[PDB]
DNA sequence: CTTTCCACTTATTC
DNA sequence: GACCTTTTACC
DNA sequence: GGTAAAAGGTCGAAT
DNA sequence: AAGTGGAAAG
């Protein structure tokens, strides 16, 4: 079984919930409705949604393509067990927001309240403060539902296991070979880095304080923005990001990744990354990890 | 009518 | 998220 | 003068 | 991550 914080933090970072309205002919308001839960990863990972599902003993297992993978919840009875889950290991991104109007939505369903027309329009409320908000024909349909700014969620870390969770799913654990002018004429360097939009900038810059570690950078493409929390100063890295996630054990491939590149701080450690035998074993370890992995 | 699941695509946050 | 080169800091 | 750390990104694809 | 179409089932 997956630690429950651990989930969180992996949901945290991969999850989703969903509300479909879809038109209906054939139900009498005209609308049907599905409610759910949803992770979906790259093929490798499907060992992380069996276990998962092995956990909570609800979910679908289904491919997503010929390269992805999904666990789905949406049988309203298994719903329970996720609002359960995150009632007492709650979300602390802005995640948070949509699972509390999943909840909503679960509410008004469970009083069978979405087969009546009030019903439908309330889910139609929630739906447009939920992800993307509503589709251009729940607009032209429910015109007076108007586009709402969300609150923002403010949330601390609550421990080294969510932030394990996350790590799973947004880290990355990179072996930076630098051209040097040094006797080796290579620069072995270690990066740790997480990944975030920048709707959470509040968390993002907390690591900085939680881990006592790193620097935040500000990335952008084309219109889009997201921060990405980054060490590079090996002391860091040596004496306190490896002890983090060597008590709190990561999951997924990435576990792999994080243990080759151990590996290379131990050499590092050892001062051998400044030795021709060091920096072999060192270029060879870094060719086998991360996109280099072979399935 | 309503719920549930399967197949599959697309936009962008990793 | 995985990856890169160039630049700057450090002793 | 040699080594480590930071800067400043790119872009393909797993969410 | 977030969405769509399709249809089996009682
Ligand atoms: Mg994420
Ligand atoms: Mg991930
Ligand atoms: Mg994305
Ligand atoms: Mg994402
Ligand atoms: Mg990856
Ligand atoms: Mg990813």
């Amino acid at each position: 079984s997956i630690n429950p914080w651990i989930l969180t933090g992996f949901a945290d970072a991969e999850g989703s919930f969903l509300l479909r309205i879809r038109n209906n002919n054939k139900s009498s308001v005209g609308y049907s409705t599905e409610l759910g839960f949803q992770i979906t990863l790259h093929n490798k990972d499907k060992s992380i949604l069996e276990n998962i599902q092995s956990t909570w003993k609800v979910g679908v297992i289904a491919n997503s393509g010929d390269n992805a993978v999904s666990l789905k919840v949406t049988r309203f009875e298994d719903l329970k067990v996720i609002i359960d889950h995150f009632e007492k290991y709650p979300l602390i991104t802005q995640k948070l927001g949509d699972y509390m109007l999943f909840k909503q939505a679960f509410c008004v369903m469970e009083n069978k309240e979405h087969l009546k027309i009030n019903g439908i329009k309330e889910l139609v409320r929630i739906k447009a403060k939920l992800n993307w908000g509503l589709t251009d024909e729940l607009k032209f349909a429910f015109p007076e539902i108007i586009s709402k700014e969300r609150s923002l969620i403010n949330k601390n870390i609550p421990n080294f296991k969510w932030l394990a969770g996350f790590t799973s799913g947004e880290g990355c654990f990179f072996v930076n070979l630098i051209k040097s002018k040094s006797k080796l004429g290579v620069q072995v360097q270690l990066v740790f880095s997480i990944t975030q939009h920048i709707k959470d900038k509040n968390l993002m810059n907390s690591l900085i304080t939680y881990l006592g570690c790193g620097y935040i950078k500000e990335k952008n493409k084309s219109e889009f923005s997201w921060l990405d929390f980054v060490v590079t100063k090996f002391s860091d890295i040596n004496d306190k990001i490896i002890p983090v996630f060597q008590e709190n054990t990561l999951i997924g491939v990435k576990l792999e990744d994080f243990e080759d590149w151990c590996k290379v701080a131990k050499l590092i450690e050892e001062k051998k990354h400044l030795t021709e035998s060091g920096l072999d074993e060192i270029k060879k370890i870094k060719l086998n990890m991360n996109k280099g992995r072979v399935f």
